[PDB]
């Protein structure tokens, strides 16, 4: 919207104006219910929750609910598409080496089958991870959904909305790979800055100037590590001719005109970054932690790319209010995916 | 800054009872010899300035300065122990393929006569940069003053000044290697750890609480880059077992109780952390400068730590009051060396 910082509002309205499937194959997970719950109540999504009915119907009772009566919950042992679904996931696993009987097994896997809604066009959706490692979440979903083109691996990006309302928009910078990817070859590092633009793009209303950082300048510190920030940026810019990046430059030379004016003359971002790409996730994911802990900023993610459908993961240790708005991140992420 | 100021007031204080004789090398650049008037002024240190004595009076008399007259001016091509230092300059170097006559070359550069001046016993500390690269004044500090025992390399800490006062002390970390080293290896990475952790006590009277950082916290994420923290945080714990020095961990694990409490359980680090150790150059180069920046902390540095007595490099766009604080450190860290 016309502010930065009113975007989580913004992203919820969006949501609630185009109403997704959203499936939660974590059916019993409590904080999942009770997010499910208000995201029901506010008519944000539709939600599809995976488990036992009647098991799911009586968690619902037990935690004291009222909205989710209307709620599609969906069996894995037994539903109208288990068959379709099974027949689908050999067809994506005959090459790997998939049998009838596994696969029989495979499509009974909550993740499997939340991942199997999605890919067969039945959910717009997915996100779990608040009751399963990241690893268990990501597996099917890059098995079954897969990466989407071009794009060889997934990242996960921060809304960093800042108290620093002179940087980004109002305050807000996207700040990515802060989630999965160790170390970043350069090709990896270039779409991480492409995805990245076109996630600040579509779901945050930012006009994106993606800063390839680096503890260089311009070649003010020429080195290994450096060098890879310098091929990451022209790849990017290859790869996306119609975007506004640049590299490599310190995060003084991203945020401050004064700095960037001396350090990288006409840039386009330099002095007005408002998407950071960290060069690998020991930056990614200290950085970002630092800025909300020590700046005060709020952080609001993982967000994932690069996956041909959205699929979000949680953290373990995710609140419900975390889970409310990765949900209707997850719907935007859709929408915007069927607007373009 | 304001965040920055009672602490600042301390370690002046802390000069000031033990004062210490720094070594201005730029002893005729006028925001230096600004610097110098106040500290002298105010009592922090001995200030011996270097420069042809009648040229620096000359300065000191130009810019109207009345607390230098009993300042040390020490003329680099014309003073008693000239012939002494070139001989210890040559007693250092000779082996490295210095000449004798190569030596008496050197002996009249600012920044060598500074570094002599020290190692001699002379002076206790070394302060320049408003008017030389960092690479000029580093590489006489290296060559004649060189690494504290136990350390074979140098970094450089900032003292991180954040509005979270909830976090480290009243808001205060100390956060390493932000300057110098681009990859550390294990063993630097440990020097790191165990050097910030002596400035944090020596600087901030701050009794450490070292985090060694990773994308991994206690096995969480394995990787070589994860293994690369794990190794520094046992040589580390070998080089100085005194310390508190905990790793790998993330930085959420480092700063909050109840994120330790899941992640790294009995840690006698986690959720305390007052010391931040970065594993590279681009996580300390980027992560001090966004805290900075986005989060409105004060930024004091970079300090440079490692050095058998103390050698600091201001930015050449350095404020007076940067040189009188930068002065008042390098007292603090002489005192630190001395003990």
């Amino acid at each position: 919207g016309p502010l930065g910082s009113d975007l989580i509002q913004d992203v919820i309205r969006r949501a609630q104006e185009n109403k997704q499937r959203i499936v939660l194959p974590e059916g019993l997970e409590p904080r999942t219910l009770e997010a499910a719950d208000r995201l029901m109540a506010d008519k944000v999504v539709n939600i599809i929750l995976i488990g036992n009915v009647d098991s799911v119907k009586a968690k619902v009772a037990e935690l004291g609910l009222k909205n989710l009566d209307e709620a599609v919950i969906i069996d894995p042992n037994n539903h109208p598409k288990k068959q379709q679904y099974t027949d689908l996931l050999l067809q994506i696993r005959q090459k790997k080496g998939l049998t009838p009987e596994k696969a029989a097994e495979l499509v009974e896997n909550p993740l499997y089958l939340g991942c199997l809604i999605v890919k067969s066009g039945d959910a717009d959706g997915l996100i779990a991870g608040a009751q399963n490692t990241t690893g268990d979440v990501l597996r099917p979903a890059l098995q079954v959904i897969k990466t989407a083109p071009g794009m060889t691996s997934v990242s996960g990006t921060f809304l960093l909305f800042t108290k620093a309302k002179e940087y980004g928009k109002d305050g807000l910078l996207l700040v990515a790979d802060c989630a999965v990817i160790p170390n970043p070859t350069a090709d990896e590092l270039a779409q991480i800055a492409v995805a990245t633009a076109r996630t600040a793009k579509a779901i945050a209303d930012i006009e994106p100037r993606v800063a390839m950082l680096s503890f260089s300048t311009k070649g003010s510190a020429k080195h290994e590590m450096t060098d890879k920030v310098v091929e990451a940026t022209r790849m990017a810019q290859e790869m996306a001719p119609d975007l506004l990046i640049d590299g490599e430059m310190q995060a003084d030379a991203a945020l401050v005109e004064r700095v960037a004016a001396l350090k990288a003359p006409g840039s386009n971002v330099a002095g007005k970054a408002n998407v950071l790409v960290f060069p690998t996730l020991e930056v990614g994911n200290i950085a970002y932690k630092l800025v909300e802990r020590l700046g005060h900023a709020e952080a609001v993610g993982p967000i994932l790319q690069g996956m041909a459908a959205p699929v979000n993961d949680l953290s373990r240790g995710c609140s419900v209010e975390d889970i409310y708005r990765m949900v209707a991140i997850t719907a935007n992420q859709a929408i915007a995916a069927k607007e373009q």
